[PDB]
C-alpha cells in the first residue's frame, strides 16, 4: 500500500484556522473526513502555512501519539540507548518533553571540555569522586571535586567536563539536561 | 515531483541527534544533502521520532523560514484577509487582517466594521485564550461581556476609548445608535 | 509589618518540600502570613533560594472590574515628546493594566516631518504594531546590515516591527498631522 | 526605606514612556531609587499599573560562582516526611538556586512499604524524573480514568511523571529500606 498525502488533525486545524479568524473552507482544495484533513505531500502545507503565517511546526503540535501509559514512562537500566564516547546510558526519555535529556555515566578518566549548551544541568555522583573542570567568568578555567552525594548545577552554554578524580577507580554520575 | 518525501533541516536534525548523544549515521536509511535530510514520506519520520522519543511537530521547530524584511512586515488597507461574521443569521461584524507574521503567530490584529445593534439578539462569543485590545476609530460603540458570578455587564466606548479584555472571557462589540456603524481595531496576542 | 498570601507562601514552600513550620518565626493567620519587614522576607527568601520577586507574583490586586478594563479618550496619563528639540510625537496612553504590565497601548499625533532632522529610537525589547489612523505618515528604520529603510503608510495600512528594530514615525506631507495607534508587548 | 535599582526602575519607566521625573516625591542616587516603605511603592505600582512583583523581577542576586553551584552532602536541608501518621521518605536538598527555583533535586530514604497504607500526593506542576540509586522500589500512580496502577523499579531503572499525576514511591520489600533521587523541574 501507498499514501499521497499528509494527514492533519481536523480539531487542530480548525483551531488553528479560528486563530486567525477562519475556517476549512477558506483553504483550496482539501479532503476533509471526520477526523482528518488532506493535503497534496509537505510543499502544500508549507503554503497553506505561508498563508496563514504560521510555522509549519505548530501544524503537528500535539499530533504524535503520547509514549506515556497512565500519565507516566518507564526505562530500564541496560533498556535504552547505551554507547561509548565516557560510557553514555539513555535514562527515561519522552516525546512529552523533548527537551529533557537524563543520562547516566561511566567515567574512564585520565583534557576534552565540550562547547556548554542550551540545556540547564544537574548533575548528582552516585559513586566515587569526580574531577568536575568548567570555563568561569572571563574565560578562566576553574575545577573542584564532587564526592558520593555531591551535586552541581550548570548554566547554559557553560563549557564543562567530569573526570575521575583518582584515575583507575571508576566513578558513576547521572546528568540531567532541561529546558 | 515527489510530494511524498519529507525534507527536514539537517543542522537541526544533527542538533537534535546530539541531545540523544547520536549522529546522522546512528539513521542508516536516510539520503542527505548538504542542508536537507529527506524521507520516504511521514511513516518513515514517524517511526524516526518514536527511536528519538521526540515528538513529530520537533523536527520543524525553528525551521520556518521568516516573513520579515528588514526586521519590518508592513500590510495595507484591503491588501490581505478580509471576510464577514453571521453568529445566528445576525450580520455582526466584517473581519479584516491587519498585519499578519510567521514571527508571531500568536499575534492577530483587526479592524472591524459593526453590523449590529440593541434590535438584534445578542450573541456573545465564548472567550479566547488571547488577551485583547480594542480602540474605537469611529463613532459609538456598545460593549456587553459576562463579569464576575456570570452577571452580563455593558458599557459604552466612543471613538478614542480603548478596552482590555482578559482571556476567556466572553463578549460582543455592537452599535450603540442601530444604522450608525462604527468601527474598531482588536488585537489579539499572548 | 509585610503581608504575604498564605496560599501563595505555601505553595511555594512546598514547591521546596516545606510547610510554613519550616518558617519558625513568623505569625499567619487564614488568609496572610506576616514578616518584619523586608530584610525578614529576604531572608527566607534566601532560606528558600527564591528571587525576592516570587513572594509577590499574582499579589497585586487585580485592576480589572469583571473581566475588563475600560480608558478614556484623555483620560490617562498624556505628555508631549521632543528629540533633539524637534516636536515628535504627543503620547497618550489607552488602557493599560496590572493584568499584563508587558503591554504599552498608545495613540499619537506626528509633528514631525522630513524638514526636520530625523531622530530615531533605540528599538526596545517590545514586539510593536502600528495602525494608521489618519494621514499619510513616512517610516524610517534601521534594518539588516545597519542599513537605513523607508517606506510610506497610509490611513488603514499596519507595520509589525520586531524587538530592538531602531525607528521613526513622521508626517510624510509636512504640516499635515498624522495620527497612529502602537502596540507594543510581548 | 525601601531600594529599587534605578537602571530596572527607568527601564520600566520606558515602557510606560515615562522617566523618573514623573514620579512624585521620590529620592534617587547613581544606582538607587528610594521609597518610604512598602506602601509608597504600591502606589507607585498603582500609577504605572504593573504588579509590585515587576519591580524585583532580576534583582535578586545570583547565588552562583562562575556559571555553576555546587552542594555537598547533607550540606543543605533535610527533614522526615510523615504522611497521616506513616513515616513515609526522608527527603534531602541537593544543590539548589535562584537561578531556577523550578528546579527540585532531592535525595530520598524509603521507609514505607506494602505492610502500610498507601499515602498518595495531590500530583503536582513540576515534571518529575526519579531515579533508583539503591534498592527495589514500589511505585504506585493514578493513572487514566482515575485507576489505580503499580508497578516496580530497581536499581538503575528511571521514570517520568507527568504534572499533576499523584504518585507514592514505597519500598517492594518491607524492612530494605532503598534510595533514588527525584529531579522536579519546568
Ligand atoms: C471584537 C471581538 O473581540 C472579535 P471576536 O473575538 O468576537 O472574534
Ligand atoms: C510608535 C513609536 O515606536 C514610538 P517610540 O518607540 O519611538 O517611543
Ligand atoms: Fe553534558
Ligand atoms: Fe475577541
Ligand atoms: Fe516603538
Ligand atoms: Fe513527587
Amino acid at each position: 500500500m501507498d499514501v499521497r498525502t499528509l494527514a492533519v488533525g481536523k480539531a487542530h486545524l480548525e483551531a488553528l484556522l479560528a486563530t486567525r479568524k477562519m475556517t476549512l473552507e477558506h483553504l483550496q482544495d482539501v479532503r476533509h473526513d471526520a477526523t482528518q484533513v488532506y493535503f497534496d505531500g509537505l510543499e502544500h502545507l508549507q503554503n497553506v502555512a505561508q498563508y496563514l503565517a504560521i510555522p509549519l511546526s505548530e501544524f503537528f503540535v500535539g499530533q504524535t501519539q503520547s509514549d506515556l501509559d497512565d500519565g507516566v514512562k518507564i526505562a530500564r537500566r541496560n533498556g535504552g540507548f547505551k554507547r561509548e564516547e565516557y560510557t553514555y546510558e539513555h535514562l527515561v526519555t519522552t516525546n512529552q518533553d523533548p527537551g529533557l535529556m537524563a543520562l547516566r555515566l561511566d567515567l574512564h578518566s585520565d583534557l576534552r571540555l565540550n562547547g556548554g549548551h542550551g540545556s540547564r544541568e544537574i548533575v548528582y555522583v552516585t559513586r566515587g569522586a569526580v574531577r568536575v573542570r568548567w570555563v568561569g567568568d572571563n574565560d578562566e578555567l576553574k575545577e573542584d571535586v564532587l564526592n558520593e552525594g555531591d551535586s552541581i548545577f550548570i548554566l547554559p552554554n557553560v563549557p564543562h567536563s567530569f573526570t575521575n578524580h583518582v584515575g583507575g577507580a571508576k566513578s558513576e554520575i547521572i546528568a540531567i539536561n532541561y529546558g
